[PDB]
């Protein structure tokens, strides 16, 4: 009998583990631009929703809207056992710790042709750091 | 700023939480036909692969091939932090405990038009129960 395919990621950051012509599934470990000290930019997908599932450790999901040239920011502490969805055209990013692991699901057309990054300002980074420090412990 | 959509399942069995025209994401809790005592049939998807992610508790993924009228059975103890894929046309089912929670991803065309169930025989159920009892503790 055939076993299931079994996927893991022991590397920094993201490893895509399953892809077909419709969706993909990635396992994401800690990487510097998700560390509380390294938060510097948000991402946006113009053409796909994305779901996130926390597996190990703690994580916060930043979501934002861009108003003029400034972000209005929300922080959501992720809970193990829940699924989070960031709809297309919503800015987002993660804050994670060295032992954090999460999985995400999105459309398999993962060219950056249909996504973008944007830098956060200095006040925005400090604002996120101040509140995320606290939120990680709540 | 918009929050992410936040999904949970506190009910028995399966709750589909995210769907689009390509994929869906479900959260599955314990239900009797996944209990070690309740294992009675396997499932097969003819047209979709499916990925499984363990969130809480313990779980075993049964995979099988059908040879004549009997199943050749494999058991895989799931690990938190890994992703498991059951390709289309592979028989499978889960064995879970009352506090188990997992998520799964498959094609959003989830009619049973393209899937089937098949009963396990008496020897097959006893065989799975004997080995799964042990495997849950390894």
């Amino acid at each position: 009998a055939m076993k299931p395919d079994i996927y893991e990621n022991n590397r920094e950051g993201i490893l895509c583990v399953y892809k077909n012509e419709k969706w993909l599934v990635c396992i994401k470990n800690w990487k510097p631009d998700n560390d509380i000290e390294g938060i510097a930019h948000l991402e946006i997908h113009h053409s796909t929703d994305e779901q996130f599932i926390l597996s190990a450790g703690k994580a916060i999901l930043i979501t934002a809207e861009k108003e003029n040239d400034k972000f209005n920011i929300e922080l959501t502490l992720m809970e193990k056992g829940k699924v989070y969805n960031v709809p297309a055209e919503c800015w987002f990013y993660s804050i994670t710790q060295k032992d954090t692991k999460m999985m995400y699901v999105q459309d398999s057309n993962c060219s950056m042709d249909n996504s973008d990054f944007c830098d956060l300002s200095k006040e925005e980074i400090e604002y996120i750091q101040t509140n995320a420090r606290k939120l990680f412990e709540k």
